């Protein structure tokens, strides 16, 4: 009927329309209740209990509460109350299409189920999206609010996933290019997803949250930068940015990419991967589908959360017994164990291609140390990840403008030397993570003597724990003493 | 092998003795983190996605920490590393016997589905902690941290469930205060209520009135009637009171939401109509009812709020019923709220009398117009029993407190000693009433059915009457 | 000129329009940087060190926020950015004139000093404030923001004061009326002052708010009652009232009345008494003013502040040894010994006007106990405290008006009966604490011997320690036993 | 034995020994209730009212518990009741020391005042520590609690100041080091005394803290290193540790170094080397001094707060009229106006000599454009501020020793190169902010020409608002184009 209040642990009472009420109160949105904003990380920091659901409305709250100060501040932006509209839409459901355990399914399980598709959860949420809108009657209601559904329900979905291929846009012409600046910022990764985040995953996870996205609205103007309308931050703000990106490497570095949590998605995936065949989900028609193809219809997807664990977990099917054994061996905390850690030195730099030969190449070091068990390939995981300020190599500072106190429409750069010496010089690194799947000492004991081999072989870098856990290896190379 | 630390986000960094570690790896305990800890309360107040794991990791570290402040003040009690891990053990083990959506089950789900069992989620844990210890070989590992598993494990259920002249077993009257930490029977003051106030209002948004730490730092054991019992300082009596207040606010902002209650009540009816094709196997491969695996532990075990989602997503036609209240959940299409009442002066409603309710509002004769008629199972009547803990009883009344001049010298504190704008009862119920028919003109008439009802039994006046039923009001002189 | 912003830790950023920035750089607002809070409390709660100043700052965006929500829900109020400004200045400076260590001064010094005077900080302020406006030249520049200085000024002195003085207000009309809620309410007590500083000084005490006053405000709307408009409450959030009053309560009972606060606020006021003939203030044209009557002239009083204390600490005029030892003894902590506390029961109310016959009271008693001292009416010290509130004895949730979310304009009353059975019957009480200014251990028990035997013959309550305090008096009285 | 519960809004409940409580009960201690933790910053966030006295509490507490937390870790080292005791007194006092406005007085006064003496708030603190003992027979109380005056008074006085000069500590000996890594540690910059300020300074300022001390604590071990036994970290612990001096940077940057906060004391500074010679503070045997040799005597230095700031505002002495006067345009905002902001580049590095020859660099340049103004030497003020991780431009993590899961009791180093490529290049830099005293329109445009020019003819860093602030100025550098 009219507008709902939310309390949110993050944000306080936040307002909803009645137009994402309707929205929101679909099994669509809904399933979103049921898939762990962190995945594995939950098994590692016992608070992380939080769900896609109330991050969602967050990022819908934050995108109006951007909209809105800059309509505010900025009258001649012409920002209408159905602009607003459309960009908390966008925010509420730029996470639809999220699969089960979120980045974990994206990232790490269809990849390798289904190597030929290539999927991202954006796209999900597009399909998604359209699915919601369809299946709810949402259009006629659009309409009573004062939006134009063909121009609208396009507008959202490019703001979820960029341009649906000279101004590019079909939702919105140039004048309103800021507009695509909020969700989703495919030009710098400033956007309202990520503040939500930073605020929800620390008050979660336990960890402190250094960025204040009040003070970047306050501070946020649009101006003309080449013939394009962006949102600027003001020029002494910068540092506060570099400080944002910090934050998102801290929360990547600790939680994100816990070696624990890593350990426990890899799991997960593997009993996915030996459930994918079994496990049946209805779509539309009665039509059956796999836990790997039911990204190919939204009926069967609405209905593919975090519950799948449960259904392994519990089930008596003799087809599904490995599977199920693995998620109980995550129960009982018998998870592969951590061997080490190393990253590539000077401008080396491992290629997605060469990942999967990278169990062999440890396993094919010879340590000269007297073992009692000998390790093959398939006994070693090699984990790669890519630690970066969201741009690659880039320096995402590079790609914010800034305006002065004097000037508030005139936009200018920011150059790094500008800002600090005390700066990052680099903006992209890997870290490499080795496991073993045997668990006895023995195992483990041999498994640390092959990898700081490997490490000498590949000429990485020492391992930290090096001298204590391959006292044997280390004095090899020079390098390192 | 040293200990395990683990970051909560309530108490911050947790240290985790190796035996604990041993207990929570198992999939008695790893249970927990499938049933949330508010159950229907996520449905209304987005940030209570917690689960019972969490609680229980709090309720082991706070009981910890009481034990280990009273053994450091208090050296004469010989409080050894043995009783403080039997301790924790307990505070980690007392919610074991939770089932799917927390308190729903053991006070909506089993009470319907089958009345002439009589259980509680600590009976549950009880039985739950037995059967984890059984499973898993912990006993060898208990003898090996300086635990004797027979008197210990005794002490453990004794501190979750109770009593099975000296009632107990596990620890000698010389031990007494032990009993309250985990669960305090005698005034409702222990550990487990700390944790769930500074949880939940970290994840529900509400901020959190009562200070735990300052409570500890205040306790001492003193001798009261023969027996060792944790006292508090005399000053503090204020600070206890308020404790209270906070488990009632707690309870009307958030445990008793009128939405989340309704949500409760849609959940636990899908679950009844659910009950008799949801099938969950227990030990030797025989099969258990929703209602029934509370009677084999292994079942119990896998059963959590995954069985929401199973009647959710299932295509059988038979739980066509169940799937339909679910969805129509997703989509919030819940029954609504008609309004509130209380009963005036003495009056009380047994839970025997709860069945015939619906029936008589329907019965009541309003003097108006209305385009529908309604009946006894259009309405839900939710009756809510709001108290202090102990049921009419002041709590303070149970509590023994200590003066700064004469720190072993237990003393008691009257309510008029305190405080004259403190609460004059400690119990009190609410009625709530809501419709199953969701139409514009079905919940007009409910709302005048309703306020007849009220005036009818000399309830209160709901506080919108004069604006959701304008033409009944003023029959009743006492409201105006 | 366009807003500066303020980073505040409890609300965070803070727009201030350049009129208030004018208001709050002048000598008599930033007096209030001054002047602690809470007085003697700091001398308890260690992190109770803030000022008047950041509380005024937080009172006027407070202010300022509920009438801006008022007027964006209901636009046919007609609140103008006029009106807006007028709220905000008046919630900025209705602290202006409190004096050294806030209630104190106004509480404790000047009824002793001053005592055929009737004075009210709410009076320095309205002083202070017309001070400030012609000091500072402020007329003009309230003229170059659209305010009427004439109606205007008189408006937010009512708002501090109330009727200067059928319709009782000449800055505002009666369609305004809901306007003369917000920053000081004289009807039910429920306004912003309160609203700050039970935030402020709880995360300075290290004491948690139970109170949110953001949710009040999404749910406060106009409606008219009794031919007035009046800030309404929602029907469901009457509990959320009952229990800001609570708050309130418990924030008196632990901080602002606690028994060593209260002590040190005794001490530090008979230490200014005895201070007040020697310490001189300049004040308008030259002339001189006591501590005493700073309040008679506004130039005088801007240079009345906490550092009063610290004058009289460091001073080495011998006419200033009295005080000047008084403080000393605070910094060694040598302070007044609390003998104990007890209420009066039934009826019985202590006068004002009784407060001094009281030690004699006391030292009047005969406890028939082997007493190796004999004590006198000046060892005793008899603090009488009044909790209540707000409004005396009666219930302030009477004097509130509600809505229900099916007719929003239409206000209704709320009984006690109507909301719980669990509330308090009474709504005043005093309380009773006795201390003696003798410190030695056999002064100390005497003391304890008088102080429960005058409870005795009073009626009064029982002592809590009255058992263990003495033991040999307690039995005579019955109703303890 | 009783010990004293304060309620901090930092710690919460802290315990107090006996001991400590009459450490704290002296006017030696009871001054730190006077002066600002952050000075001039309170007069930029109105939060950052906190007082020396709390932190005090503050670093006292955690000294306590990691002292502690190694002893029930480690019972090998033997650590007494005795040590425990010495930590926290030590923790306790190392800000006795401090003067008006905390930083401002060692950083900027003291230098400006008295050029010849070399002084630290550190040698105040145990020269106050020692009139605090002796004033108030302590010594005897010492010994009650077991207590080795002799050795013990130097132990503490050894812990705030180094060696008061192989072995190099007289208080304990070898076995012991770790003790001397607690309250200060000069060898890496890891103390409690920062762990408190984070935590407090953003409580009240209204930043969010990213550092966890805790967890610090938890992971700290003593280990042997070159046959010194010393804390320390565990390896995986080594990014908490490079984001822990990225947040000590961070709250420099943001609020400790805000460029109001220091032109607030840039000019409080001013105010009081203009009263210096007409304040007169007494000393020991009636003896006078001034603010600036009140550091020779600790009587006087008793007597020396924030209170001066007061006493000299509200002095009528027409001696006292030029420092009164520059304190009056502190209350009516009239500041000295921000230029802008600007670095050296590659090895460029200003020495403390050359600060006083800066503001005649700037006036001497020569800009060349249309200026209604002329501006002269002392219209500019330049302050030259070091950030830096705390040990100039070494990399503090280079002196911390770290332990493996493995071997508790080996421990190990760690390299930059082993941690991150993200991590800084540089520990130290040089920021350069520029001031005019002149404050009207024209002076300002001017300044901001001169400044801009300067910065093109040192080879400094573009300022970030230059291309608005000086167009005509910043296309003749290359470099900035
Ligand atoms: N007293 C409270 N304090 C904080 N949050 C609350 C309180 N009561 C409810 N909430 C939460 C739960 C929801 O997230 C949100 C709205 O709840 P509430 O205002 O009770 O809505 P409702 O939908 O039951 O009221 P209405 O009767 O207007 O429909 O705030
Ligand atoms: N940097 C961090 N800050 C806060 N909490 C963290 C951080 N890293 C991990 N945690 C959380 C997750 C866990 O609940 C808890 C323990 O994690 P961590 O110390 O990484 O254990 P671990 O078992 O992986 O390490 P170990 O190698 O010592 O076994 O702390
Ligand atoms: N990085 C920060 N994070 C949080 N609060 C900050 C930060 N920097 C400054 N503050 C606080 C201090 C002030 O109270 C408030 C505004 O400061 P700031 O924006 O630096 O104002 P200013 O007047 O110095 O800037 P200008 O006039 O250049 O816009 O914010
Ligand atoms: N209810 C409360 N909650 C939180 N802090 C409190 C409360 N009451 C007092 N405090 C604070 C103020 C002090 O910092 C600290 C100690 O207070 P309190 O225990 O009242 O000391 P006290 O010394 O007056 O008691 P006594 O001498 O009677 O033991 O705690
Ligand atoms: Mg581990
Ligand atoms: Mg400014
Ligand atoms: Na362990
Ligand atoms: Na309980
Ligand atoms: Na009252």
């Amino acid at each position: 009927d009219t507008m709902k209040v939310i309390n949110d642990p993050i944000h306080g009472h936040i307002e909803l329309h009645p137009l994402l009420v309707r929205i929101i109160d679909t099994p669509q949105f809904q399933r979103l209740r049921y898939i762990k904003q962190l995945g594995g990380g939950y098994y590692v920091f016992p608070g992380a209990s939080h769900n896609r659901f109330e991050h969602s409305l967050g990022v819908g709250y934050l995108a109006g509460c951007l909209v809105h100060a800059l309509g505010e501040k900025q009258p001649e932006l012409q920002i209408s109350e159905r602009d607003v509209l459309c960009v908390q839409i966008a925010g509420l459901c730029r996470n639809l299409g999220h699969g089960p355990f979120s980045h974990m399914f994206d990232g790490r399980f269809i990849p390798l189920a289904r190597p030929e598709v290539k999927w991202t959860h954006e796209q999900g949420s597009v399909m998604m999206f359209e699915h919601l809108i369809n299946s709810n009657g949402i259009k006629p209601v659009m309409e009573q609010y004062g939006l134009i559904p063909e121009e609208d329900i396009c507008f959202i979905k490019e703001q979820i996933v960029g341009p649906l291929e000279l101004w590019p846009y079909k939702g919105r012409p140039e004048n309103k290019s800021f507009l695509y600046e909020i969700v989703s910022n495919k030009r710098n990764g400033i956007d309202v997803d990520k503040w939500d985040y930073f605020a929800r995953d620390c008050h979660h996870l336990g960890i402190q949250n250094n960025f204040d996205y009040k003070r970047f609205i306050k501070f946020a103007r649009v101006c003309e930068v080449d013939n394009e309308l962006r949102i600027c931050a003001r020029d002494k703000e910068v540092g506060n940015l570099y400080d944002m990106f910090h934050t998102r490497n801290s929360l990547h570095r600790r939680a994100y990419q816990h070696k624990v949590g890593n350990i426990i998605d890899t799991m997960i995936t593997d009993a996915f991967l030996k459930a994918d065949d079994y496990i049946e989900i209805t779509g539309a028609g009665g039509k059956k589908y796999r836990i790997s193809t039911a990204i190919d219809d939204m009926e069967a997807y609405t209905k593919l959360t975090d519950n799948i664990f449960l259904e392994i977990l519990y089930s008596t099917d003799p087809k599904l017994k490995d599977a199920r054994e693995i998620l109980k061996q995550i129960e009982y905390r018998n998870l592969f164990k951590y061997v080490g850690e190393t990253q590539p030195t000077g401008q080396i730099k491992i290629k997605r291609e060469d990942y999967e030969s990278l169990p062999k190449e440890v396993a094919s070091a010879k340590p000269k140390v007297l073992l009692d068990v000998k390790l093959k390939a398939e006994d070693f995981i090699v984990d790669v990840i890519n630690m970066d300020y969201g741009m690659q190599e880039k320096n995402p500072i590079d790609h914010v403008s800034f305006y002065c106190k004097t000037a508030p429409n005139r936009a200018i750069r920011i150059t790094k030397n500008q800002v600090s010496q005390l700066l990052p010089e680099k903006f992209a690194e890997q870290l490499i993570r080795v496991y073993c799947k045997k668990v006895d000492r023995k195992s483990l004991y041999a498994a640390r003597q092959y990898f700081v081999q490997w490490c000498a072989d590949r000429n990485f870098t020492k391992p930290q724990d090096g001298d204590v856990i391959a006292p044997l290896i280390t004095p090899q190379k020079k390098e390192w003493n």
